[PDB]
RNA sequence: UCUAGAGCUAAAAUCUCGACCCUUUGGAAGAGAUGUAUUUAUUAGAUCAAUGUCUUCGGACUCU
């Protein structure tokens, strides 16, 4: 899947393209707010530190905050609705993860920082 | 007309009381007294004048 990665303290923005498994692998059943080193991802990530923000799936329905579930629901949305909501936690089935860094470490990137 | 994350833009015045002073347009010291809505409970929401009448011509009487 993709990083969708901003760095907010100079305000750029930048994807990233991830097709390595064993690079995924670490956002695994992690959470939008948990600390997740990019280091076991990509030796230039090295000294990383990011967070989950958000992001969407293979069908665009969005990763809510702390709702449950890393399957899709259906909830009554906001003159209320009902959508289908994918639930606040990673899985192998999102198209996306776009996420924010949070302690810069050794290396750099060119059109990010 | 689906969506994600990022950085921006106290004082008041009026009411009554008036010590008084002054004769004319009269004028005043100080003595006090007063929230709006809403809610429940409590509170307010016999007489006088004569022209009647009597009289002793001074006045008395409210029976009509």
């Amino acid at each position: 899947m993709k990083l969708n990665i901003s760095y907010p303290v100079n305000g750029s923005q930048k994807t990233f393209e991830i097709d390595d498994e064993h690079r995924i692998r670490v956002f695994f059943d992690k959470r939008i707010g948990q600390e997740v080193d990019g280091e076991a991802v990509g030796d230039e990530f090295k000294g990383y530190v990011f967070k989950i923000s958000g992001g969407n799936d293979k069908q665009g329905f969005p990763m809510k905050q702390g709702v449950l579930l890393p399957t899709r629901i259906k909830l009554l949305l906001t003159e209320r609705k009902r959508k289908s909501v994918r639930g606040a936690i990673v899985g192998p089935d999102l198209a996306v993860l776009a996420l924010v860094i949070v302690k810069k470490g050794e290396q750099e990137l060119e059109g990010l920082t």
